[PDB]
């Protein structure tokens, strides 16, 4: 079996069905769907999951026959049709769905039958031309010809699809979103921890329904922007917003504010707030700097959702009010109350202060960052199209010459791996409610919140101190104990391939020493998602002197962000040698293209 589809899908079902709290989020007819799936032949299931994992559409039978899923497809198709899982071309009625089935040559023919301008144009141009032209009923003739070219086609029924899609959603809350069917899930070993729920995330079936819907909406818009369709991301935002202004006053949402942050992010209101945030990003690309502000004030006006997205909101409110423009009178109105917001991280506090400095009151405060050592290195920029490496790979070579034979470009991951190795027991400890809810988590659900540290404070305080005052020998021992206990395998916070060997991990740890590791581990436990991002590109070290350097690499016209300046300062404060390594694009005279 060179797909993993059914295998992973079956593991997903097992994981979700285990929790009887979750299964009450489906009615009997819906759980009936799940029973029916199990009753299907192995082959019917292999086909269903394959269709289920890909983006939804009709599939030609010829395409299913060609990719050789069974010897005779007819009985499989019938089993699936009888069970309510699949529908056939008799139900295929929407012109746009039919056109989508067609190949480039097929569309080209249709175009000649119907005398379109450019029968040799792009598939999507031709499709749009057909749709536009489709208004004895001409659109009907087009539909009939097009259906005829398409041939027998199938499509998974939207009803059972939604059951499985919600099951898939329950399986991994937010931690291209169903790629889980693509990896070998069944082969993965998860950490040993105890499931322990106390608090429901979803009130009832409806709550999960609404959350699933909001989730799909956000994902459509997120992808639209990434492809560059800025016009076509604006209208669903407004569709969302219309719905949001009704939803925010819904009774089902009153319980969501009694959830700790680490569960609250798995609720509708959180999803809409993320929509509204994406919405603001849209207007900024569309030069509509007026309406963005109106939405930023509304986001900032509330403290229920996305508190970690406050600094970015104030920072954009200011930048918009500044160079977008009127009036320069209420920008500092926003900068001052921004600087008063305790949810705003140091990086955004700087960008706000850095703008208040631009001047003609202005009472407080005092923002200043320690400078770190800068270095310039030389390299040969390759043509955008026309031996042989990337910017960091280059820098590594410079440090190799400079004396640091060992080096790793892992960014934050190298440290979050050490962290996972040194704090495994605490990260996975029992007695914290709501934090492990199923058997397939790689971390506790509160890793990235203030709640992680507070719920484990005594163990962390003892452990962080144990590390700080530890001799090198102990550190090597701890890394080994975890490594061996988790067989270099269990799926977690630890990137088992980040290091060449347990031996290399042990060397790094003997160079960093207790104090530095403890400081970084303390940071990772206090604010994981933000510490990790701010950790520099490389760690390099000399194997004999045990000296090491943390190094950020900046290519030509690459700039140290505010966030990075702060974290380099924090690392330096812990006693680590820290350096910015600039690369200057230089000429060569000995190898062209
Ligand atoms: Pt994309």
């Amino acid at each position: 079996g060179h797909p993993y589809y059914l295998r992973s899908f079956l593991v997903v079902l097992k994981t979700v069905l285990e929790n009887e709290d979750d299964m009450l989020l489906f009615d009997e007819q819906e759980k009936g769907i799940v029973t029916k799936f199990y009753q299907l032949s192995a082959t019917g299931q292999k086909l269903y999951v394959r269709l289920f994992q890909r983006k939804l559409s009709w599939i030609k039978m010829t395409k299913l026959e060609y990719e050789e899923i069974a010897l005779d497809l007819t009985p499989v198709i019938e089993e699936l049709t009888n069970a309510g899982f699949l529908q056939t071309e008799s139900e295929l009625q929407e012109l746009s769905e039919v056109l989508e089935l067609l190949s480039a040559p097929e569309l080209k023919s249709l175009a000649k039958t119907f005398h379109l301008v450019n029968p040799n144009g792009q598939k999507q141009q031709l499709v749009d031309a057909f749709l536009k032209l489709a208004k004895p009923g001409i659109g009907a003739v087009i539909l009939k010809r097009a259906k005829a070219l398409a041939g027998q086609s199938v499509r998974i029924c939207k009803g059972p699809r939604a059951v499985f899609s919600r099951i898939l959603l329950l399986f991994s809350l937010t931690d291209q979103l169903s790629t889980v069917l693509l990896v070998n899930l069944g082969r993965m070993e998860f950490p040993s921890y105890t499931i322990n729920r106390k608090t429901h995330i979803f009130q009832d079936r409806d709550d999960l329904i609404r959350y699933a819907a909001a989730t799909h909406m956000l994902s459509d818009i997120s992808s639209a922007m990434a492809n560059g369709n800025w016009e076509e991301a604006k209208e669903l935002a407004q569709c969302a917003k219309r719905d949001w202004n009704r939803l925010k006053n819904h009774p089902s949402l009153r319980c969501h504010e009694d959830l700790p942050l680490f569960l609250r992010c798995f609720t509708v209101g959180w999803i809409y707030t993320r929509i509204l945030s994406r919405f603001v990003e849209i207007l900024q690309r569309l030069h509509m700097y007026e309406e963005a502000v109106r939405e930023l004030e509304s986001l900032l006006s509330q403290r229920i959702y996305c508190p970690d997205s406050r600094g970015r909101w104030w920072d954009r409110l200011a930048l918009n009010l500044h160079q977008h423009l009127k009036r320069l009178e209420p920008t500092i109105k926003c900068i001052t109350e921004g600087l008063a917001d305790p949810e705003v991280r140091t990086g955004h506090r700087l960008s706000l202060y850095q703008r208040a400095v631009r001047l003609r009151f202005q009472q407080l405060p005092e923002m200043a960052v320690q400078d770190v050592k800068h270095v310039t290195i030389t390299g040969r920029l390759c043509p955008q199209r026309g031996v042989l490496c990337s910017v960091e790979e280059l820098a590594l070579a410079h440090y190799r010459r400079s004396g640091f034979d060992q080096g790793i470009h892992g960014e934050g991951s190298t440290f979050s791996t050490l962290y996972g190795l040194l704090l495994w027991d605490i990260i996975f400890m029992d007695g914290i409610p709501d934090v492990f809810r199923n058997a397939c988590q790689a971390f506790p659900l509160d890793l990235c919140t203030d709640s992680f540290f507070t719920s484990r404070r005594p163990a962390l305080e003892a452990r962080l101190q144990l590390i700080h005052d530890a001799p090198e020998e102990s550190l090597r021992a701890w890394v080994a104990a975890t490594w061996h206990e988790q067989e270099g395998r269990v799926a977690s916070l630890v990137s088992w391939d980040r290091f060449t060997s347990l031996q290399q991990a042990q060397d790094l740890v003997s160079c960093l020493g207790g104090p530095v590791l403890s400081g970084v581990c303390r940071h990772l436990a206090a604010d994981f998602r933000h510490c990790r991002g701010g950790l520099p590109d490389l760690v390099v070290w000399n194997s004999q002197s045990r000296h090491f350097k943390l190094v950020e690499v900046k290519g030509p016209n690459d700039r140290l962000s505010h966030k990075q300046m702060i974290w380099l300062a924090e690392l330096q404060k812990l006693g680590a040698e820290v350096e910015v390594c600039h690369v200057v694009a230089v000429g060569g005279s000995e190898n062209l293209y």
